[PDB]
């Protein structure tokens, strides 16, 4: 397929202890605050993070105050237009709120989806949704852990954006 569109999902985030990625609790409380920043990856998904764009430049896609374990069922979504790409890496950050600059993150996690000619629908109506995924996280794996999932569906070119 030349023209598709591919739908991540961050599903949930799972702190039992309350830490960052330093593995100090979240503001010395372990009543942590996370703000998540997401970026879908389609230049670099093979490369260290955080890929082709920094973090910097990534949206806001969920916030909570005092919720270490949260669902967040919030959709990353980008269109490839004009040609095929064999994966994609939806990077997501995770910090605290509290000295956003300072306190080191909660994490920086690395959702890598295939896409193979099976994993793009003919049409969104008939495309599933891949399994609940763990992401790969840079640090504190297993304890600090991100669940995602991705499908993706062929669309016409005039709605390829
Ligand atoms: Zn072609
Ligand atoms: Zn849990
Ligand atoms: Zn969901
Ligand atoms: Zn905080
Ligand atoms: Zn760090």
């Amino acid at each position: 397929a030349d023209f598709f569109r591919i739908e991540t999902e961050i599903q949930r985030l799972d702190n039992p202890a309350g830490i960052l990625a330093n593995g100090k609790k979240c503001d010395f409380t372990g009543a942590c605050d996370p703000v998540v920043t997401a970026f879908l990856d389609l230049e670099s998904p093979l490369s260290p993070w955080p890929g082709s764009v920094a973090a910097s430049k990534w949206k806001t896609i969920f916030e909570a105050t005092d919720q270490n374990s949260p669902t967040i069922g919030r959709s990353v979504i980008r269109d490839m237009c004009g040609g095929s790409a064999s994966n994609v890496n939806l990077r997501v950050l995770v910090n605290d709120a509290d000295s956003l600059s300072s306190q080191d993150e909660i994490g920086k996690f690395s959702c890598l989806f295939q896409l193979d000619a099976r994993d793009v629908a003919m049409d969104s109506l008939s495309a599933q949704w891949g399994p609940s995924t763990e992401c790969t996280a840079e640090a504190q794996q297993g304890k600090i852990r991100l669940f995602a999932r991705r499908r993706a569906f062929e669309i016409p070119s005039t709605s390829c954006r």
